[PDB]
């Protein structure tokens, strides 16, 4: 029996499971559509080998983090129940409309800022913020995926491909292989928000290899285009020194009072009452 927390369900099966479709193979196991026979509504659930595993789970909840409704286990296997968010990913949207507005840009921003604000206040770091972890809901709010899976003891191929990689922003000290603090997220961030505008990630190229020296050695260039406010952040979310980077010496508070956020009423946001710039 291995400790999975407070969600814990020491009763529920994968027989009181209808699975219908795979929904998305990641580093640390495999997600599935499944339907519950009884209460008869889809969930989102995540499974596990207890072979992979070499204190493990602290779910937290947030308007901007994908619920865990419960969790069990079997002699085997894992299970994670989560929502079933079904707007679609969001770089799906990107990719069908090439790039976003800095009004619709700011908004997905503002939110994913948030949540990872208020992991950092909680002493949690996302770490590796990926294009595949952000989703929208059937409303079109940001929801991450994270829901507090110790990562750093899961036994995983994290072999990286010579052309087309998997879609990630590894922060310059991550490269260095240097223990990840709060600001690795706020590289991320910034690395989101210049794929939505940009339509590609910062540092871009075919050649993995040559992506990563580019992001090591390559200043960054910013396309014009971009506000001022836009030009600003990017410059310091994206700064190569983490010592440098924005959020450095006060962490949320440097990134919610830029200038580029003015618009944004940080208590509404979380209450959900600014309405999505789009709705799947
Ligand atoms: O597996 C990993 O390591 C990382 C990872 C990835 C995903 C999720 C995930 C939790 N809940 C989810 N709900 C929905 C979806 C999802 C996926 C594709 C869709 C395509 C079209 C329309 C709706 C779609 C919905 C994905 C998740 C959790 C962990």
């Amino acid at each position: 029996q291995i400790n999975l927390g407070p969600s814990s369900n020491p009763h529920a099966k994968p027989s009181d499971f209808h699975f219908l479709k795979v929904i998305g193979k990641g580093s640390f196991g495999k997600v599935l559509l499944a339907r519950h026979k009884a209460e008869e509504v889809f969930y989102a659930v995540k499974v596990l080998q207890k072979k992979a595993i070499l204190v493990l789970l602290k779910n937290v909840k947030h308007p901007f983090l994908v619920g865990l409704h419960f969790s069990f286990q079997t002699a085997d296997k894992l299970y994670f129940v989560l929502d079933y968010i079904n707007g679609g990913e969001l770089f799906y949207h990107l990719q069908r409309e090439r790039c976003f507005l800095e009004p619709r840009a700011r908004f997905y921003a503002a939110e994913i800022a948030s949540a990872l604000g208020y992991l950092h206040s909680l002493n949690i770091v996302y770490r590796d913020l990926k294009p595949e972890n952000i989703l929208l809901d059937s409303q079109g709010h940001i929801v991450l995926t994270d829901f507090g899976l110790c990562k750093e003891n899961i036994e995983h191929n994290s072999t990286t491909s010579t052309f087309c990689g998997t879609p990630e922003y590894l922060a310059p000290e991550v490269l260095h292989k240097q223990p990840y603090d709060r600001t690795v997220d706020w590289w991320c961030l910034g690395a989101v928000l210049y794929e939505m505008l940009y339509g590609l990630p910062p540092f871009y190229s075919r050649n993995t290899a040559e992506m990563y020296d580019n992001i090591l050695n390559k200043p960054l260039q910013l396309k014009p285009n971009i506000t001022n406010s836009a030009r600003h952040l990017l410059e310091g979310l994206l700064q190569k020194d983490r010592t440098k980077r924005l959020g450095a010496k006060d962490d949320f508070m440097e990134i919610k009072s830029h200038v580029f956020f003015s618009l944004i009423n940080w208590d509404d946001l979380i209450n959900k009452k600014i309405t999505p710039p789009f709705n799947p």
